[PDB]
């Protein structure tokens, strides 16, 4: 008896075979016994939670079977360390991946409820800034769908990326209290809390180095399940929360200082801010993550790289290299050389930008007092690494200074990217053009030393959330000709090329875009009382505000469209609704000025009676994942106009392509590969290429030359300077004008002419609905290469050494 | 259809008819779907949580039916405002009150688990300091058992009363992270959050006063169910949590300043510390509580007192009087006189102490800047109140100065007790002697003005937790002769007097005490590796450390016992294990010195070979509700030796009586009434009475007179002064000695002789087990008057105007 009796404790049978009667039963139970409510006081929100909990049961049932399966099989495990995971909404995603959607729709319907109304109660889990954070989220969805034993590790921020409010045309920041009503998907794990150390000092006893006199901060994990598509695999995303360890009153209040580490996500995108709190956050997630990994590995180290793969999402968790060394040498007492071997073979680094001001260079004075032992370990790694460089290039002292992990100057700094390259067995770019730039520019030296380390892994988006979820209409007209296999094998959309001349398909593609455009216009009016003509070309640019992303270039074109209608008021032009959305880092002046200019322009354009509904400029407030799932499926033209060579890859570009929009962009990042897949004849490429940018830099960029040679451009600048877009404050945009004229690192003027002319070609094709639609079909049909399933499959095979699999596990019962 | 379909959403059927098969089914479900665990990684803690959640379902089912019942019936509602609620453990209490104990025991047993091991995983919810907080908790249990529509309102402190650690014989404080693993009984209610205002100013517009420019702090309620005994009534305890309202990073971090209000419970017992954070806490709970009340009342004000009763647990929530006035006058715009009428008729005040240093007197300068409008309203109430006094006693200006709510001096202060008396329709003491003292001393003036307002409501404890729960053995031997009716009608224990000469009952009473003593000794050894002789008289004094509670007097007796054994080493003495436990307010020097003396004494006594097991002094570390439920049932002698007139009532005294221990105490608080109920011949009363204390104060207390006249006392003092109990630091107790000799406000020396002689009488009776046991039976049988059911019944009938009821509601299904 005894222990044998506990065998009754089994997931054996769960909340149901996945059908209406049982779903309704559990919905009722959760509404009363979980939310402590009844049908008389229950609000739609209470009803959304009851459905979320009901659906979560089915998820957990598989979550448990999956982890049990991993413990038994013991596959090599993959850990994706990221300081960001932009997850978005979970209810619908879960229902879709688990095939619960239809049954849940019926169950709620029978209970006198509307599921879509319920689904809309859920807001985003915005623990990310944008591209980097959302890539991680797409990766999590893909690894689960590919049957990989992967874990996402990050920080559980109390407040994610701020909510953007537009006041008087300016961005205002409001904390994103995403946990106000709780989070039904996560599961706190206090029983697994681990300690993280800070400050202290290092003493060298007779048997090694000891990091003593430190301050401790606990890391409590919160687990979130990530369901693969219909394979019954549910992986985990473990996020750490900071806790203080365990006069009198003030001492208890001061416990807040330690828990401040996981309070808020730094709202910077592609920019480095050397703040100690940020450094604490990076080591916080790293220290706790590696403990959890080595522990999970234990329940000697020669086989560590065979069972463990740690992927560094940018340099943010780079401290993982000296930490893993610290643990192996100082605690496990492995000899240095063996520890290092294990370390390099375990880690791999992914770079996401080439812009200098985004790269992390921590002052050593900050590292010596906060993580003394790590600074020591880093110097040693540096000395040994440089010794190898010296050996491979005798006499090349200059190369030694260039590759050193240490930068000299008034302020000594540690170049975290160099650290990542040294301690990683693989370094990879996120787009072919980006990966090549890394090999001939910023990382040329390292590439020359270890060519074998450098790879490329072109980004991708998950077709689940970014097609099946956000664009059900498109997903169904597609499914009715080629089936549903494409959903987890996107390269099958290639079959659609067989319908480029099919009248029924052309009709359906255009009708779905129009329904989406119609639906989006009804959403804008509803929540923001904003009107937009649905029978106009939806010109959309949504991404974070950046000088490099050149929202300003888009602004110049808008005013050019406006001026042209004022010059020839009665001439016909294809109606346009230009939409620009995105947030600016709070401290990014130019970015905030750019947002004001956009609204300022809309203020003039939108109220000019002569213009009417021929042109409308709208700034989409609070752009986020949930909004992207809304506006992107209703887009016609996708703006991807970053200066050639500045956008590592981009993913928004991919979202638009899969959703029926045509692209106008530069030969930058993945734009290059999307054009290659669809054919340049089906794309709208324009402007300078990387070479043209470089040549201009050699001779020198003089924006005045373009000003003096382009009349329409002169007029626009004169309007901005004049106070034409700010009558009550004539010099309001003086900062934007001077930047463009004398300090524009992104050459907006240099691409203006080719940009406007290319925009003319867009309107031309739009005037011909049938041809426009047909070109779109050629795009949608060639977007398969950009499925995150493809990207993860490569990481798995070329970096992690694990074979992807679509094998499905049996349902819980 | 439609709305009619939602009728399917019902509590109709719940987790089970209250039997094994279904209990096991839900235990399994919760273990996997709620805790996300499986039988392979599940720890006893995970198993305790699975059982707690399983049991909670049955509680919630009734919780929902009860509130639905109240909305339909619309009875007058009773709100018990307290800054403290010392609840303790909930699992067993719930199982008992719901009659789930046996079935749950069997279900767990069948699943290969031990419920008692599981129950011991649960720790206290120590949101209280001691007596006052635990009285509220007993009151909550009783109101539910008496079928009253009552709500407990307080603050949800992140950290309750600190955990006490003894290091080097001294008390060390450690934050009580009671929420580390979560709380399965509460239910957060973010959807019911309310705003609380602070600071600001008052401007007087043409239509009234306006409190503007304030700072806002949100109050989010967390509901906890309180089950009555087998009547299917589950009331609510709603506790408020502080939340901040909704550069950039620092602004988000600073949100901690607002949430600090509900961070920690001030650890002071019977002492006032005029800290702004404390004042914020008092208004925090008051402001949010009254909003919730008026709101619940709305879903004109002449009938407010007919549907609402607000009971002020001490002066802590006294701001409820000016707040209710503020709301009625400033917001509801009622004329002053009508508002006041409604206010007095709604509120009632309970006083818990006569000691001056416990009474709240807030400096006006603190009130004007923090709650300006309330200071204004208070002055107006004062002027109008004094005008009435002036009218009732013309020319008595001195009485005006004495009764004023405002105290003049260098530092102007508001006497909160006077405020409570003025704005309450009833004021009550917590014990007959206490209530009389209030009428002839500190509140004589007010009593003279409004004799009708003053009442008495003798405290009481709940027989559920304090007998059926903590002492199952006693509860069963009692149940086998008179049944179980006494459980909710304690006056039935009177029937036991019929067994004072029954050999079987005498045998059983003594055997149960011995089993408890045996069990307690096994608990002490287990967790604290402390040994105690179970065949010795268990002399126990557990309560907070206070000079007034005179733990020191007990210390003098212990050393007297020690010295006597050293004087006549071979003379026989009844073996004793003296136990003293309790916490000292962190800043209470004397109290901390008293704790050290106790351990210091144990250090000498416990290691003296000549003494051996004839005497053992033990300091019970971290005394709390859960420990009280352990040590009290194993006690033989209950120490209640406060100076006559200082202990308002006491409740520990009541706990011991109901559990089979004899009492040695002064004629103080409820000790007076317990002796009256059992008969002084069955009690051990000693020392000065209130009159004797007062006479000594008239002529003057000279401790040297007792020192010079009592040889044994001189010896003890000489030992303390000598360094006999602190050889490494001879003058360590100089503070205790000097206090006793020259500044002892509690006259420990004055009661020493009568105390020791009375202790001689105790040992005498113990030498005769049969007679001791028989006296105990006379105590247990006369403890019925001290059931909190009796106390709540009186409040209900004499103050709240609601009739108590034992009518049971139908089970959820
Ligand atoms: C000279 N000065 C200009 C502004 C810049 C700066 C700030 O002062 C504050 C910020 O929040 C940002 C930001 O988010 C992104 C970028 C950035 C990033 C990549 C390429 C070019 C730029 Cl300008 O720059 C920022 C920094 O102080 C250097
Ligand atoms: C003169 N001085 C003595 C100590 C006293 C004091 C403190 O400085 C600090 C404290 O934490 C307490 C406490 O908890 C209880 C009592 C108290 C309560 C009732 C009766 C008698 C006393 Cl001494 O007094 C405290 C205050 O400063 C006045
Ligand atoms: C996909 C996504 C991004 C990335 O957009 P890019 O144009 O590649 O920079 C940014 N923000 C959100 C909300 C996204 O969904
Ligand atoms: C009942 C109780 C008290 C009250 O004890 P008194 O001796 O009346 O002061 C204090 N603390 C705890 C833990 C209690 O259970
Ligand atoms: O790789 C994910 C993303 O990282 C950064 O946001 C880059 O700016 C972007 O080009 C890339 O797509
Ligand atoms: O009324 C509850 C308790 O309040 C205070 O703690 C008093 O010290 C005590 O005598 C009383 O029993
Ligand atoms: P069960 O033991 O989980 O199937
Ligand atoms: P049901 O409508 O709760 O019984």
């Amino acid at each position: 008896s005894d222990q044998e009796k506990r065998k009754q404790i089994s997931v054996r049978g769960l909340a149901g075979v996945e059908n209406v009667t049982e779903l309704k039963k559990n919905f009722n139970r959760h509404l009363h016994f979980t939310l402590v409510k009844d049908r008389n006081v229950a609000t739609p929100r209470d009803y959304y939670f009851a459905l979320a909990h009901t659906v979560r049961d089915h998820l957990v049932g598989r979550w448990i079977r999956t982890q049990q399966h991993y413990y038994e099989k013991d596959p090599k495990r993959i850990y994706y360390l990221s300081l960001e995971f932009y997850m978005g909404r979970t209810l619908q995603n879960t229902m879709v991946n688990l095939a619960l959607e239809n049954a849940c729709d019926e169950a709620t319907y029978q209970l006198g409820l509307d599921m879509e109304e319920l689904e809309e109660i859920e807001e985003d889990a915005g623990l990310g800034n944008g591209g980097l954070g959302r890539l991680a989220a797409c990766f999590l969805d893909s690894m689960a769908t590919l049957g990989l034993a992967a874990y996402g590790y990050g920080i559980r921020y109390e407040f994610g990326i701020f909510n953007q409010k537009i006041c008087g045309g300016w961005q205002m920041e409001e904390a994103d209290d995403w946990l106000r009503y709780g989070n039904p998907w996560e599961k706190a794990r206090p029983e697994f809390t681990l300690p993280v150390h800070f400050y202290g000092r290092v003493e060298h006893t007779s048997q090694g180095a000891k990091w003593v006199d430190t301050q401790v901060v606990l890391a409590m994990p919160y687990d979130t399940p990530v369901p693969g598509y219909r394979n019954n695999v549910v992986n985990t995303m473990r996020l750490w929360s900071a806790k203080a360890p365990n006069g009198y009153i003030q001492a208890v209040l001061d416990r807040n200082l330690a828990e401040n580490i996981s309070r808020v996500l730094y709202p910077n995108d592609n920019f480095f801010e050397g703040k100690e709190l940020r450094l604490k956050q990076e080591y916080f997630v790293v220290a706790a993550t590696l403990q959890d990994i080595i522990r999970r590995f234990k329940s000697n180290f020669d086989a560590f790289p065979d069972k463990v793969a740690i992927q560094l999402n940018d340099t943010h968790p780079s401290l993982a290299i000296p930490e893993l060394m610290r643990v192996l040498v100082d605690l496990e007492r492995l000899d240095w050389d063996k520890a290092w071997e294990v370390t390099v073979k375990t880690c791999a680094y992914t770079n996401h930008t080439v812009l200098p001001e985004a790269l992390e260079r921590w002052p050593v004075h900050l590292l010596e007092t906060l993580l003394p032992r790590h600074l020591q370990i880093i110097y040693e790694i540096n000395q040994r690494f440089l010794n190898r460089v010296a050996a491979a290039f005798p006499g090349d002292v200059d190369r030694l200074r260039r590759m050193s992990l240490v930068e000299e100057g008034a302020v000594k700094r540690i170049n975290m990217a160099h650290l990542c390259i040294a301690g990683s067995h693989a370094v990879n770019g996120v787009a072919r053009i980006h990966s090549e730039i890394l090999k001939k520019t910023i990382f040329k030296d390292f590439y020359e030393l270890e060519p074998h380390k450098f790879q490329n892994k072109t980004n991708g988006i998950t077709p689940r959330r970014w097609l099946v979820l956000c664009n059900p209409g498109l997903a169904e007209i597609i499914a009715e000709r080629i089936g549903e296999e494409y959903i987890s094998d996107l390269d099958q959309l290639r079959k659609l090329l067989s319908y480029v001349d099919d009248e029924a398909f052309i009709r359906d593609v255009a009708k779905v875009k129009q329904e989406n455009k119609l639906k989006f216009a009804a959403y804008l009016e509803r929540e923001y009382k904003v009107h937009i003509n649905p029978n106009s070309l939806f010109d959309v640019q949504v991404k974070r505000i950046h000088e490099y992303k050149r929202q300003l270039l888009n602004c110049l074109h808008v005013i050019t469209l406006y001026n042209r209608i004022k010059k020839e008021p009665n001439k016909f032009v294809v109606p346009r609704t230009v939409m620009i959305g995105g947030k600016a880092a709070p401290g990014y002046h130019m970015a905030k000025m750019i947002i004001k200019l956009i609204t300022a322009i809309g203020d003039v354009v939108n109220h000019d009676p002569v213009v009417g509904d021929r042109l409308r400029v709208i700034f989409l407030e609070n752009y986020r994942v949930s909004l992207a799932e809304k506006v992107i499926p209703a887009a016609d033209l996708s703006e991807q106009i970053s200066t050639a060579g500045t956008e590592a890859s981009g993913t928004g570009n991919m979202k638009f392509m899969l959703n029926g929009a045509l692209t106008i962009g530069t030969m930058d990042g993945a734009n290059v590969e999307m054009a290659e897949e669809a054919g340049e004849e089906n794309f709208f490429i324009f402007g300078m290429r990387v070479e043209d940018v470089d040549r201009l830099d050699q001779r020198g960029y003089n924006a005045q030359e373009y000003y003096d040679r382009i009349p329409e451009l002169r007029q626009i600048i004169e309007q901005l300077s004049s106070g034409f877009f700010s009558p009550k404050q004539p010099d309001l945009f003086k900062d934007i004008v001077n930047m463009l004229m004398h300090h524009d690192r992104f050459k907006v003027f240099a691409d203006y002419e080719e940009y406007v002319k290319c925009q003319e070609r867009v309107s031309a094709l739009y005037k011909n609905p049938r041809e426009w639609t047909r070109m779109v079909i050629r795009n949608i049909a060639t977007s398969g290469k950009f499925s995150s399933d493809r990207t993860i499959a490569q990481y798995a095979r070329e970096i992690w050494g694990v074979e992807p699999s679509r094998q499905r596990l049996p349902a819980p019962d």
